[PDB]
């Protein structure tokens, strides 16, 4: 199989390349590397020679491929995808971008949750497979066991989203902001006799100053939070908030009778893990033990953490999860509202299950069929 | 009125002192400053001479006071309060600590919500007045207009709690951790062409290292979060999560038919403002405009932030709110679950309405009555 790679040098693409090397995906394909900047020079060698860099915008070149995996983003997909399909290309388009998620000819791919749907699509002529929104994918990796059994009546999701969701430049800005905050008080910070209110005064002033680095976020992130992600929609949701309901229900094949999913999506000062605090309304009163089993046995990556302070502090955090494929879920308990209300808190890596991992897995599924 | 001040040198105490100076509270009282480790040293001069620092554990000296305002904490109250009351002291005990909050003889004070309850207490022999949990006070300052009208069926609260809530050393530690994170990658950040994954790897290693300053939190906070605050309770709640239900219903005088309040309390890398993401179940489908009016008209400090992207990012954040008495609430909209589900996101300063402000206001109410 001849597989084109686009956006392999960017953040998501570089994670994908790392994972494809780790899993020896390249052993099974003929990789063709494309560039949006410079062509004709040697392609990256991740273990074997792959020839030259090809023109990412050349329709004839793309037409010769059996598949494309693109992490290049929405602008690229919009520019290339329609023309490529119009030109008669029937190969597999595997895409990280949101562009095609809700297209009638596309399947959103999260195989631990919807392998059956993916396989049906492959067998019946679906050629476009799109990774879902990071928060959606991470939530379903945590709660797939409940959703697959049709037990969720509705879910409120309040999120704690990392800088990586916005981009590499945003991550850099977050760290720079952290440095500027510390710089303001570093001389007196470690002196317990120094006025804590004077320290706070300087921190607040620094964060409010015009020179505080906020080009990417627009406002401070370090030391703060931003309770709005992406553009406004007419009903008052942000696009980030709206994505959950439409995408999860497409993944789950419930568009005719969707699970209402809503809440507030908040950016916080984390690098690359999204966390989510969930109010889950269940259709029945299920014992907590059974809920724990349903969740834990759904997939190999979900990890149900005992509901205890010390273990939670150590295991259920971005510090623990960053750069791993593990999806811990904890604080699992019935709520004051009733035995059909379930609290959950989950953490997941935005770049792995939330971006790169479903792309390589989809490739492997297509190969095996 | 002779008023004793205990724990005035600490963080909440320092904020209280600043506020009492700003509002000229000292003009109305005879302040007597107490101490644990500086007995005999001249008392602070905030405008007038207050003599010398008295012994905070001497019951005989405390008995000469008409009132005590204590920011000293739970262990101090546990030791001094029973002994002082048993000695026959009939003065006013105004306390920030959680200790006496649920005692039958005590009133939880948040006068923009329960002035009437406080006044009735004063006129009927109540001599113990206790500030509520920071999260409870801040939530009710935002949503008092709905709660006082009995329109809330239940509420799920997912919190984003500032470092200051854990203590002054914890806030310092947060800033310290920010510095350590930046230090690890400062060279790479200054280079435009550095790899984001290399930067990410170093940040994660730094956060996980024994050298990372985690003495107070036990785990990283900067770059992370901690979805557990305070001790575990038998039903799986943390103490922090349990406080909202018992305290809010006491404040509102709803013990006979309490509003269910529950959720997950999470520590994040914010300086001194708590933020809360609320799923509010209403007993009726109230028009959104009317909800906003009910919220806005409740008190002088709540601020309805229009549900627009740019204004939300600028106004509904710790960076905006820090060190002010403003309690913005925004993202006000009906949710996917139905028009009797209200989303709300609110931010409030932990040290003001969440700690010091109800104490000085209670003093002023007692003085005026």
């Amino acid at each position: 199989m001849r597989v084109g790679l686009v956006g392999w040098r960017g953040m998501v693409g570089s994670v994908l390349m790392q994972r494809m090397v780790e899993e020896r995906d390249f052993d099974l394909i003929e990789p063709v590397f494309f560039s949006t900047s410079q062509i004709g020079v040697p392609a990256p060698n991740f273990g074997k020679d792959a020839g030259m860099l090809h023109d990412a915008f050349d329709i004839e070149s793309l037409k010769q491929l059996d598949a494309v995996i693109t992490c290049q983003g929405g602008s690229y997909t919009e520019k290339v995808y329609p023309a490529l399909r119009q030109a008669g290309w029937k190969g597999y388009w595997i895409d990280a971008a949101s562009t095609l998620r809700m297209d009638k000819e596309a399947i959103i791919t999260l195989d631990p949750v919807n392998l059956k749907q993916i396989l049906h699509g492959i067998h019946h002529g679906t050629k476009t497979f799109v990774g879902g929104n990071c928060t959606v994918s991470l939530m379903l990796m945590a709660l797939g066991g409940l959703y697959e059994r049709g037990l969720v009546e509705w879910m409120s999701a309040m999120t704690y989203q990392a800088a990586s969701g916005a981009g590499a430049q945003n991550m850099r800005e977050l760290i720079s902001q952290m440095g500027v905050i510390n710089d303001a008080v570093s001389s007196e910070l470690a002196n317990p006799a120094s006025s804590i209110l004077d320290i706070d005064k300087k921190v607040a002033e620094t964060m409010r100053s015009g020179s505080f680095p906020t080009d990417n976020f627009g406002v401070p992130l370090a030391g703060s939070l931003i309770p709005w992600i992406d553009v406004k929609r007419d009903n008052g949701q942000s696009k980030e908030e709206w994505k959950a309901g439409v995408e999860a229900n497409k993944i789950l094949g419930l568009q005719d009778s969707p699970v209402p999913i809503d809440g507030t999506c908040v950016r916080i000062g984390a690098m690359r893990c999204h966390s989510q605090a969930l109010t889950i309304k269940l259709k029945q009163n299920i014992p907590l033990d059974e809920i724990e089993e349903m969740i834990a046995t759904h997939n190999d990556w979900v990890k149900v953490i005992p509901n205890e302070r010390d273990i939670t502090a150590r295991e259920l955090t971005p510090a623990k999860v960053t750069g791993t494929l593990s999806v811990p879920v904890g604080r699992l308990r019935k709520m004051a509202m009733g035995d059909d209300f379930l609290n959950a808190f989950t953490v997941g890596d935005q770049l792995l299950w939330g971006a790169a991992e479903p792309l390589r897995r989809t490739l492997r599924i297509i190969l095996a069929e």
